[PDB]
DNA sequence: CTTGGTTAATAATTCACCAGA
DNA sequence: TCTGGTGAATTATTAACCAAG
């Protein structure tokens, strides 16, 4: 069962680093946040749709040194330092639209370059070979660990990027 | 209250339908171009085609600015448009919509700034009206006086955020 | 299956807009 | 004479179906 996501002591930390960040330098921290998001392909929308931050303005905080007022960028830390409740869905091998993260991508392009076969067999060939490659890119790599949640490579997508690169070229 | 007392004339309409019913027939891509430079010469909002083509925003903007597959229906909703939207002819003629830089005048706006970033209003109200000249110029009808540019006439206040803006965005790099 | 068509979503961008010093 | 902060709006880009050879 779960019975760990909240502890005052373990809480205390989480609001202690909130109030060391709020003191570091917002565009270094900033593009930590993002760094994070992008290593673990995280809808920016998801962040929004709990900070209350507006899309437009956290988009211009992360990618351009866009001023936000501390309160602001309290609600990003904390979402930020909370949203490890992530490493506790990638320990535990037991909504949000897939992305393909850029590790797949620079593989999904070789079967292309190679063959752009939909092989149903030679897919696996690389959709764990995509999956194998989010998992080491965020940290953990158990080619094993399912933490990958939506951003999990499968077929229900790998047929796709293939079927879209070809309604591409001509 | 401008006039367009022709607006619906029989052999004027006639050729509308005709001309849509030619692109119609020309390659998809080659009309595409087409209306994707008037629509970027005039700075239209793909957005005001959208509303009355009833026309997919994401489809629409695909197809005109790649190569996407459009059946003949919508297309002829676009090219419709498209002709009938040549209507405007008669605002620059006789002399609601968010504004949009055309690039004729940024690429002068620039300048007022690399040059000093001075947003003096005696420097300012004299942009507008030679970025307001360019716009004009880079879409035909070059009548200065003729504030046909509409919800794209530059305004002091436009340059100002403008130079505002640039300024501001020498930020965290 | 896959290619013509098509889009709900997501997010970068653009242009503003406002509070004070 | 703006300038820190902010955001409603616009649009390129995503990752999808879906009908039908």
């Amino acid at each position: 069962k779960e019975l760990e996501n909240l502890s005052p002591e373990e809480a205390a930390h989480q609001k202690a680093v909130v109030e060391t960040l709020l003191q570091e330098d917002p565009w270094r921290v900033a593009k930590m946040v993002k760094s994070y998001l992008q290593q673990h392909n995280i809808p920016q929308r998801e962040v929004v749709d709990t900070t209350g931050l507006n899309q437009s303005h956290l988009s211009q905080h992360l990618n351009k040194g866009t001023p936000m007022k501390t309160q602001k960028r309290a609600a990003l830390y904390t979402w930020y330092v909370r949203k490890q409740r992530e490493v506790a869905q990638q320990f535990t091998h037991a909504r949000n639209r897939f992305k393909w993260g850029p590790a797949s991508q620079q593989i999904l392009f070789q079967a292309y370059e190679r063959q752009k076969n939909p092989s149903k067999e030679e897919r696996e060939t690389l959709v764990e070979e995509c999956n194998r490659a989010e998992c080491i890119q965020r940290g953990v790599s158990p080619s094993q660990a399912q933490g990958l949640g939506s951003n999990l490579v499968t077929e229900v997508r790998v047929y796709n990027w293939f079927a879209n690169r070809r309604k591409e070229e001509a």
